[PDB]
């Protein structure tokens, strides 16, 4: 029953994992989510405020959700992995009230071994359920996983295709219906609606957090996320890094927390287009970030809400009101997050019954 | 809307400001409340022991409704502060509980620019409300703020003129009747009543926290404080400290957590008189503290409980048997905190109904 | 007031402890508990899981509630201590749920002065009920406790004599009849029941955990635990560590935790055989740990649920492969734990009604 995992070879082409320890988000969560990443987005920090505007109670952090249908997969899929690589096709079906337990089921969609036969890159379909079944989160995401044995032959390799971009059409039915009215912008913590929005506007978003050994520990755990490589001291000296890397979600939440400055009333994210971890965080790294409008869509039969499509790009160690990117063929070297998703935000103020 | 926030020069006397992300208090911030200060006053900690004693259920341990309130108001006020210096007037009119939303509000009442001409003092009145616009808690802060431009001129400069104490007169009105019998000296883990302490009383709390980096960061996220010197070890190296500075209400959760020894049934605190930041805290640093008792009020109309006021002071790295306190026209050099509060104790112990 | 504490002179065999401060465990603790320790064991995580086989809810994890009744002990017992030593006789007579308020009463059962006549060792019996007074556990541990003055003569001395088994009959009334067809193997992590575990199997867990600082001073604080050598980086200088011990509690929940790896369905504890704390653990340290199945005892009038009664071993920085255990008349230098217990699991998955 000495179980170290499953390995690059033991994944077949098209199995279907059905994830262990289903996971009941409390208030616990919530209030550990917000001391661990700071989020200030009103609609999840204030239950008067979400139920003046439409909810039934304060919703979950859209990435507490993401973090523990993430967390689920990890024994089966990446316990050993060395690093997390990718996302597309992400969808926020439904949001999730506190007392609501999360399930996940993965399918193995891609397999591709690296050049030195160490490691290959696994890429799966995981879907996140509510107690009854029904779907909350779809997303693809690749990550690059230990092989047991090298000399061990990989039996059926594909690199699977993935749209680079979700519909806006599809996310119409995820948020409730709203009142746009209600909605206090003092207390959101901005102004800016819907129509305040340009594409092509550029957003730095200036605050910095730097991260303790603790604290992605105490995330990476809370998400009932395993992979050895976030808590091991002693095997991770025989890493490249040769020390413990931090949850690449961790860099995702706080880079999402410090755009509450400048993008307050993008409340709830709808889904996610691409993402791509460009280098890995270690404790004692400061996380900066900024942000630009891809995309604003209305939302087929609704006027409440639409939807911003947005790039975050977040640093290390480097300040971003020079809006670092790309330089020659690759990132500015300070990048360690490329992430392009779909938020909702209030459109019109008109009161309405 | 790359906003690097409010810089001295920005505030203007006189006005108002309606701070944004109002927050849901649950059991989730009580328990990691528990958790980042170890307070151990039974009202707070058993609801069995609450309810008994005339309570409807555990209520919000009165600093963490305080730094709440306060966090509310950091990304207005103090998101550029270098540190935040004292406190005066402070009330607390109404107990808190969990499932409870709060909203702060803040009037500029004063700014004195610095002789260098670098940073100023901002001195605010902020005030706390419930989901329903009832104010729970009233303060007077002052905090050193930077100036964004050094060579800005400072139109208008007031110090304002405070009362070095409350009046016990205007907290009868704070806590609910109580049951003085049903009040269980140990389960509250002190025999000690109201009339068993006298003015003159000194009392070392012995017991010392070493307050690492990560601790403090979770804390002051939590409270939702987004003041920069928290959180970047890349800017702090710029600041005369050149590291991170903790939060200065976390020495004064410390300090009240410790006081604990010698003042157990001292379970509420109904308002603060002074308050002093003498010192910073840096992480690897250990708390120590001592407290006095001032006065001793009975409250007009009630006779469950009366009212201490006390002085508690904290120091860093250094025990307090010797009681440490002014040392010339100055503090002891290890002193951090000098606070004069008022905070509730049980009166007599005769079953009524 | 001024109170150091009590020292080992101080304790009269036979006395009885009232300890204070009676905790409501909330999902607050629950979420914290989840993120300081990881554990994956189903019937804690979800509650839909857990109310399908026959609990009115997720019970809290059985070691929330042992260090919680332990803690509520340490500021009259081990406040002043330098170790915790040893278990025997533990009982959980009931599983808990959030809401439910705990207090603990001990019992002064044994005194041994050390031969440096600078300690003793106390032998306590500690028993924790709810809020109506209903006890939920018993245990007896013996820690290491300073002497105030080395030159004191100790009146009384007791080693006394501690059944080394606990017997499966007395926790046949713990668990409610459960449904063990309802019971998802899949949702739970694997399909190992009662039947397919052999007396003399051994497990090596594989995974590790590295410990920070803040981490044990955060999980000891959550359990009101005021043990100084945690918590005071300046005093545990002049100690034989020279620096913070951590909370054994802490050893023997991350432990458990890694323990999900083969033991998955393993799901609540029982009782307590034999505990010992073999070797401190450090801030930076790393826990691996492995298993061994001692007995398979049926439950008299129960088909539900039978006992494993198991040996748990932990160590630091030591992979378990290799089943580090005893090395002449002592322990392998590596091994920290050795703990003896009773958990409950699953037999037939024969639907009834």
């Amino acid at each position: 029953k000495t179980n170290p995992g499953r390995f690059f070879e033991d994944f077949r082409l098209g199995e279907t994992i059905r994830h262990a320890t289903p996971r009941t988000v409390t208030t616990g969560d919530v209030a550990l989510y917000t001391a661990l990443y700071g989020p200030r987005f009103t609609v999840q920090s204030s239950d008067a405020f979400a139920k003046t505007i439409g909810y039934p109670a304060s919703p979950l952090d859209d990435l507490l959700t993401f973090h523990v249908v993430f967390g689920k997969t990890v024994p089966d899929v990446s316990l050993n992995a060395l690093a997390n690589l990718g996302y597309a096709e992400g969808g926020f079906h439904r949001p999730v009230y506190p007392g609501e337990t999360l399930s996940t089921v993965s399918e193995v969609i891609g397999l591709k071994e690296s050049s030195n036969r160490q490691t290959g890159v696994v890429y799966v379909r995981s879907t996140g359920s509510d107690a009854s079944g029904r779907t909350v989160l779809s997303y693809c995401r690749w990550v690059l996983v230990r092989k047991r044995d090298p000399e061990a032959k990989i039996a059926e390799e594909h690199v699977p295709q993935l749209a680079k971009v979700v519909n806006p059409a599809d996310l119409a039915h995820a948020l409730p219906p709203l009142d746009p009215a209600a909605y206090d912008n003092a207390l959101a913590g901005s102004p800016h609606r819907f129509a305040d929005y340009a594409v092509g506007e550029k957003i730095d978003h200036v605050d910095g957090m730097t991260v303790e050994e603790a604290e992605h520990q105490i995330a990476t755990r809370l998400f009932q996320n395993t992979a050895k490589v976030h808590f091991d001291a002693v095997a991770t000296k025989e890493t490249k890094f040769g020390k413990r890397l931090i949850y690449g979600g961790h860099v995702i939440s706080l880079a999402r927390a410090l755009s509450f400055n400048g993008l307050a009333n993008a409340f709830a994210i709808g889904g996610i287009n691409a993402g791509r971890h460009v280098a890995p965080l270690f404790a004692g790294d400061t996380v900066y970030a900024w942000s630009e409008v891809l995309e604003t869509a209305e939302l087929p039969g609704r006027s409440d809400i639409g939807a911003l499509r947005l790039r975050t790009v977040a640093t290390k160690n480097q300040a971003c009101g020079a809006y670092p990117d790309k330089q020659g063929e690759g990132y500015d070297p300070s990048v360690i997050l490329d992430l392009d998703y779909w938020a909702f935000i209030p459109r019109l103020e008109h009161h309405h019954h």
